[PDB]
């Protein structure tokens, strides 16, 4: 089967609050992209998808709907 | 600390989902602090760290859905 992918989303610095995860929800929901889940963190947020290819959509999708201030790095 | 899990679905066949970030929406709204949320093909998982915050997650979602959805907390071994 497939090698799930992590979606690891901090502020840059102090300042940014942590990123809104309902806010991730909907521009993930809005552009059909399937998670498998959200892991709320201390100051962050991490989500879990099936694949790299989603987690990539995820990430291209996320960098432009995110205001600014926020690290989205994709992990294996 | 044992974790618990609170399960969210349709009673049956016909009645969707609700939008998966309502229910995110619902607990922050409350200031309950969930461990993670894992949507499912027609459900809802959602992880606690302990049973009591499952309990508070429970009562705050049964009023948020009143009707239609069956909404059961799970005790993690």
């Amino acid at each position: 089967q497939q090698q799930e992918a992590t979606l690891a989303i901090r502020p840059v610095g102090q300042g940014i609050g942590m990123p809104d995860g309902f806010s991730v929800w909907h521009h993930l929901d809005a552009n059909g992209i399937r998670f498998k889940s959200i892991t709320p963190q201390k100051d962050g947020l991490l989500i879990k998808f099936d694949s790299t290819a989603q987690g990539a959509a995820a990430k291209e999708v996320l960098g432009r709907a995110l205001p600014h201030g926020y690290i989205i790095a994709l992990l294996e």
